[PDB]
């Protein structure tokens, strides 16, 4: 139920996602998650709910439901904080909100640095994102310092393409390799090339939006729906499981970590009940065959950013 990272720590392969979890609901969601067995929570400063996630974590620690060492808490450095001198403060704000004295894993959220400031998405008057002149290798060195100062146990990356991963791996004077690359992954975006690349370098992959993020705010009614794909429903029926349970088990059997999001107690519990069955080897190849290179998480305003990750094949 845990996977070994290249920092020597073990990471639970199932975690709770928190993007779009409303601040007034996420405390209860995280409490319920911990009660039913979740030990890994995926967070981010940009999700604007870390204070409320932290309330839940703290209550369960205080209640003696779980020990801190058994929890695996992940957060992410937002794009406006890539400048080397801003990284520590960004991490400390997240630690303060989460009410923790360390993170288990801290990720560079996107490879695209944005202009520093209060706004999370600084745009020019024509709607293009305003970049920062930061070198991601300098950002990485700042992340490495967080490990040395004890603020985080592991560091990693998210939404990095293989060339960008390679840039880090080839960084002059590299001190800590990324432990994790967290990327979008599901049957319509199977990511075989990038996953094999990362795994071959000892980097663990976390699959985000495993259900296709049906609540993403930019969703359109005509968009494909994993949860309603009759082929996936058929596999679920064979196992007497839900389609969501199949979608969660799928990345687990590829040696990935997976972080489905819910604020619905029944679904939070349902999503955790994925250790009592196995997809067959043929279920796995068949689910892989559904790849469409359909990506739900990207921003048009970032497509001209020199570090936009999704122009490359992988
Ligand atoms: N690093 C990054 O750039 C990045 C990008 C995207 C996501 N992420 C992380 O990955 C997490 C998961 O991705 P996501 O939030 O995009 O989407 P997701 O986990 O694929 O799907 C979440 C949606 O599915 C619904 N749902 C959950 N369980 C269900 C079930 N058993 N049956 C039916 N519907 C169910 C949720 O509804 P309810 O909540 O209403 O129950 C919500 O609308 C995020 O929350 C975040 O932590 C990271
Ligand atoms: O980033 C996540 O974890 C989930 O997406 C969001 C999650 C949250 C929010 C958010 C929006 C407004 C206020 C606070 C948060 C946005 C977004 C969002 O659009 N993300 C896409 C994105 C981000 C950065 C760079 C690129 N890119 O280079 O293509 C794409």
């Amino acid at each position: 139920s845990r996977i070994l990272l290249n920092n020597g720590a073990k990471m639970p392969i199932l975690g709770l996602g928190t993007w779009k979890s409303p601040p007034g609901q996420v405390t209860e969601a995280v409490k319920v998650a911990i009660d039913v067995g979740y030990r890994h929570i995926d967070c981010a400063h940009v999700y604007q709910n870390e204070n409320e996630v932290g309330v839940a974590i703290q209550e369960k620690l205080r209640e003696q439901v779980v020990k801190r060492e058994e929890l695996f808490i992940v957060s992410k450095l937002w794009c406006t904080y890539h400048e080397k001198g801003l990284v520590k403060g960004a991490c400390q704000k997240t630690l303060s909100d989460l009410k923790l004295d360390y993170l288990d894993l801290y990720l560079i959220h996107w490879p695209t640095g944005f202009k520093p400031g209060k706004e999370f998405f600084p745009l020019d008057e024509s709607g293009n994102v305003v970049p920062s002149d930061t070198n991601i290798l300098d950002t990485w060195a700042a992340m490495e310092e967080l490990v040395d100062e004890g603020l985080v146990k592991a560091i990693g990356i998210s939404n990095f393409n293989h060339l960008q991963v390679e840039m880090i791996l080839n960084k002059p004077g590299l001190k800590y390799k990324p432990a994790v690359n967290q990327i979008e992954c599901h049957p319509y975006l199977t990511q075989e090339k990038l996953i094999q690349y990362c795994q071959s370098k000892g980097i663990v992959v976390t699959a985000y939006s495993p259900l296709g993020s049906p609540d993403r705010p930019w969703a359109k009614p005509e968009d494909p729906s994993l949860l309603e794909d009759p082929r996936i429903k058929a596999i679920a029926a064979k196992h007497n499981k839900t389609t969501a349970q199949v979608l969660i088990r799928f990345p687990m059997q590829r040696n990935l970590v997976v972080i489905p999001k819910s604020v619905t107690p029944e679904r939070i519990a349902e999503n955790f009940k994925v250790f009592d069955f196995e997809l067959s080897s043929q279920d796995m190849t068949t689910l892989l065959s559904y790849n469409r290179n359909w990506r739900v998480c990207a921003l048009l305003s970032c497509t001209s950013h020199k570090d936009y990750p999704f122009h490359e094949e992988f």
